[PDB]
């Protein structure tokens, strides 16, 4: 084929992010298995948005009218993909949200790290999506919004990240995040620990999750 150009944005996490994304990386914490949790719980929350702004405005849902949350995992790649049919992302929130403004929890959570805290209230401080490092060495995020075309956000720390338009499968709408899964963390593959943690702590989220199993 003749030689293609597509366009990179690589940004620096904003310095305290980055600081927390090492922490989170470097140290060793029990209970890893609530990063589910927490991607879940985001998932949750921009499936909220979708179903309130379609109430006013029924056309937001052209792009889908279903509200769900799919777990994927793939042994072939060691990949665990959490995909929701939410609000998504333009690509200025994909931006803004995923590391370069300051998170008003960043700091004390550090602190709270700093002082023993359990990594399990990363949620509390509003930084619950950087639990993926917990379990994940590279993290992709596929999104979509009505208003924006679909966007890939990539990072695997190191204090940058990159966005590009996305040459993947599009999605109607939504957040598609795909963990890259470190070599010691391929429990989070199996179909019995997936259902043993979402069972644990995601049971009422609002919305139906459907687990997508390879057959053996
Ligand atoms: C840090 C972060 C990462 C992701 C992938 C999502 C949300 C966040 C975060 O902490 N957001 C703060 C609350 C405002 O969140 C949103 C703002 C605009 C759009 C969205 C969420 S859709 C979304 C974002 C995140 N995750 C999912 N599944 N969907
Ligand atoms: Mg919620």
């Amino acid at each position: 084929q003749p030689m293609e150009e597509e366009e990179v944005e690589t940004f620096a996490f904003q310095a305290e992010i980055a600081q927390l994304m090492s922490l989170i990386i470097n140290t060793f914490y029990s209970n890893k298995e609530i990063f589910l949790r927490e991607l879940i719980s985001n998932s949750s929350d921009a499936l909220d948005k979708i179903r309130y702004e379609s109430l006013t405005d029924p056309s937001k849902l052209d792009s889908g009218k279903e509200l769900h949350i799919n777990l994927i995992p793939n042994k072939q790649d060691r990949t665990l993909t959490i995909v929701d049919t939410g609000i998504g992302m333009t690509k200025a929130d994909l931006i803004n949200n995923l590391g370069t403004i300051a998170k008003s929890g960043t700091k004390a959570f550090m602190e709270a790290l700093q002082a023993g805290a359990d990594i399990s209230m990363i949620g509390q401080f509003g930084v619950g999506f950087y639990s993926a490092y917990l379990v994940a060495e590279k993290v992709t995020v596929i999104t979509k919004h009505n208003d924006d075309e679909q966007y890939a956000w990539e990072s695997s720390a190191g204090g940058s990240f990159t966005v590009r338009t996305d040459t993947g499968e599009p999605m109607g709408r939504g957040t598609k995040v795909i963990l890259h899964l470190k070599e010691d963390q391929t429990e989070y593959l199996e179909e019995r620990r997936i259902k043993e943690i979402v069972k644990k702590h995601s049971q009422f989220i609002g919305y139906p999750i459907t687990l997508f199993v390879e057959k053996e």
